[PDB]
């Protein structure tokens, strides 16, 4: 049993809810919250901007030190950093950004990072401002992630469409 509440069960391991990921993290304090980051860990907008704002910019300060030491992530890659006030850990995962022309096949590689963690609170990778079709992102998630993932979808009209269209 875990603390996640109000989710619809899609599969053995994937759950979904219409929720603001920031508000969900603040309530649950999950072991892992996933950030939809860019390779530079520049948390300017969408999930990354909202998460970073909720940490009072501490996420960005930590991320700048990570990049200064290690250089940029790979598209499809990840790093584990602090969850600050939101979670124990933040898994920063880089899905491909369609609005930059990145290979959508890298979305499966991005979701494979989730398999290193038993339970996660996450957004749909590569969707929203990254340009991908969220229906596609949910299908890749279900077909890639084997660990227990609790998906938070901010957009109400999109949540209802993801559920209604789910195969
Ligand atoms: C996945 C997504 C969209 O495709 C569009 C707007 C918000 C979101 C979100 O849940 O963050």
């Amino acid at each position: 049993v875990n603390s996640f509440s109000g989710y619809l069960k899609l599969t053995d391991n994937v759950y979904i809810k219409n929720a603001d990921i920031v508000e969900e993290a603040k309530k649950v304090k999950p072991t892992v919250v996933v950030n939809a980051a860019n390779v530079y860990l520049k948390h300017g907008g969408g999930v990354a901007g909202a998460l970073n704002k909720a940490t009072n910019n501490a996420m960005q300060v930590e991320s700048d030190d990570y990049i200064a030491t290690n250089g940029p992530l790979k598209v499809g890659g990840s790093c584990v950093l602090s969850g600050h006030n939101l979670a124990k850990h933040c898994l920063h995962v880089v899905g491909p950004n369609v609005n930059k022309g990145e290979d959508i096949q890298l979305l499966k590689s991005a979701y494979e990072n989730f398999n290193q963690h038993e339970v996660l609170l996450a957004p749909l990778l590569s969707a929203g401002i990254f340009g991908a079709d969220p229906i596609h992102s949910l299908r890749v998630c279900v077909d890639t992630v084997r660990t227990n993932v609790y998906l938070a979808v901010f957009d109400k009209n999109l949540y209802d469409k993801l559920v209604s269209s789910f195969l």
